[PDB]
């Protein structure tokens, strides 16, 4: 028993980490097979950013203005190309730490893990998910552009966050690991704004089933609601809309507890009309957002990856 | 910017990861060099554990009694011993993915990151602290023993911890990588207790000096306090006393945000007081204690490891 924010294991990609310098910017990039992928504003100086025309900018620089360190040893570009907001450097060597991967898209909603790197080297792993609003609360400090996020499929690595830029409330945007940003931020220095976000309504009702697993229930109640009646409620409390998908993805977590998914809907009703009272789910004051349905399934029973 | 629990890469301690099979039991190994260490009730049975007699039921098992494997790779021990609580099987392979390492014993307050595994492969990381009590709220299932705690340093990994058991109230005890168990803890299956638990004091004024580092200020406030009369606010809360050690570690922190030690203080003084009137503090709802000192300069500064 017990619950944490857990994270993914590093290991496979920590092996794929490079620093890639241009100019006066250095930032990490990610190194599978003979390609390092990285942000394309690499190439950016500091009085560009203002407004850049990377396409014209990319024409301008060769093979030699990029610097890509693969530990203390220099890997050499033969070949570079934009692809909407990353950049690709074709390099003389591959990977041999390459593991089986994926480039995939993900929808708010769900968590991954971020490995956040300075000058190509790991400083840490953390649980993020990716808001209503296509930001990500992460932790990153200058040089941390080209973390990637990750997911871990048996022995596969599902590659699906780059990162870029930090928005004026702190929060975080960046791309997927084909180039194409997450929600309407662009790579240019402009004003921007996150956009208000909601609370990932499924989610909390998937930690409410993880906290039933692991012996708190002072929350449940014999009351039961339905889905109108339950949005109904929700939309004041501002969070998003449960629909009849999401009853569908929490019924596992249903059938391994014995509470209907509906009767959980009027737990969380009850919930955010009360408060909490001084009480706290799984050693939290708040109401959490950040576990999937499967990252409840998996803690709680113990699925491993090879 | 952002603030998050955030745990050491894993890579380093993924490639030393076993899986230890004595009997009907297995649980999880650490391989370094040509030796393998875990828990030393890989040799009880079921109708054992209750008391038993560990060096005596070691005198009993031979060498291939213990099924070691590094993978799909089956290892060969040629020689057994005990060390306090944990076994140790010396192996005719050495792991070569042995990481420059060190066996650390560690005082509470202190944090760390834990590698939960099955079978030997790894399932997630999540950080921990060393609870006043020496238990640690972590995320261990059946089959999670001999997992480890760790800290990286630059490139070496401090082991500080082991698992071994789960206690009534669902925390959980282990072992530093000697063998000797962190608080009163036996590996025997008679009733035990936690003891009453304290709020790791030092680190919740490092955890709001993380807050002023992130823009988080709502909190602070002109009033001053001495140690003596913060201590005494302290005991009611149930904190643990503040030395003049803590206030010395906190310096650095202090020297950065220009908030004096024991204004600091004085400010989480008034919050014990008043409680947090719906405001939260780096997405938190409650006082959060599991960051050192360390964790926060890490953290907000940008340290990585090699
Ligand atoms: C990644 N290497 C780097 C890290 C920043 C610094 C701290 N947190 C981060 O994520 N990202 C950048 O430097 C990007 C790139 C320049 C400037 N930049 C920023 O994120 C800006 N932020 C903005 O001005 C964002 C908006 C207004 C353009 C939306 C700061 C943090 C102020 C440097 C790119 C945007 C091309
Ligand atoms: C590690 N492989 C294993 C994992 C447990 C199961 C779920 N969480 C865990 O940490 N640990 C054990 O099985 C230990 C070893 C037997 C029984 N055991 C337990 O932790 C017991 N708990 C107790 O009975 C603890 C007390 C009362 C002895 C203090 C459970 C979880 C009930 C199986 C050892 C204690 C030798």
């Amino acid at each position: 028993s017990g619950f944490r924010k857990m994270a993914f294991p590093s290991g496979k990609v920590e092996g794929c980490m490079v620093q890639v310098t241009c100019g006066t910017t250095t930032l990490n990039g990610l190194w599978l097979d003979d390609v390092v992928y990285c942000p394309r504003h690499v190439i950016c100086t500091s009085e560009d950013m203002l407004n850049p025309n990377y396409e014209d900018l990319l024409i301008r620089k060769s093979n030699h203005n990029f610097l890509v360190q693969a530990g203390n040893v220099q890997l050499r570009v033969i070949g570079h190309s934009m692809q909407n907001c990353v950049l690709k450097l074709k390099v003389d060597t591959a990977n041999p730490k390459t593991p089986k991967y994926k480039f995939v898209r993900i929808q708010p909603g769900q968590t991954f893990s971020v490995l956040a790197c300075y000058n190509g080297s790991p400083s840490g792993v953390y649980q993020c998910a990716m808001r209503p609003n296509f930001t990500i609360k992460g932790s990153f400090l200058n040089g941390s552009c080209g973390s990637v996020g990750f997911n871990i499929d048996y022995d596969c690595v599902s590659f699906c966050y780059m990162h870029h830029m930090e928005l004026p409330t702190g929060v975080h945007a960046g791309t997927d690991l084909e180039g194409n940003f997450y929600g309407p931020f662009v790579d240019r220095q402009t004003a921007q704004a996150a956009g208000t976000d909601t609370t990932i309504t499924v989610n909390v009702l998937a930690w409410l089933y993880a906290a039933v697993i692991n012996g708190d229930r002072w929350f449940l109640n014999r009351f039961t609601t339905t889905l109108n009646d339950f949005n109904l409620v929700a939309m004041k409390y501002n969070y998003e809309p449960l629909t009849q998908d999401h009853v569908d993805i929490l019924g596992p977590l249903s059938a391994q507890t014995g509470i209907a998914v509906l009767d959980m809907c009027a737990s969380l009703k009850e919930l955010l009309q009360n408060g909490m009272n001084g009480r706290t789910i799984l050693g939290s004051a708040l109401l959490e957002d950040e576990f999937t349905p499967f990252d409840v399934v998996r803690q709680c029973s113990g699925v491993t990856f090879q």
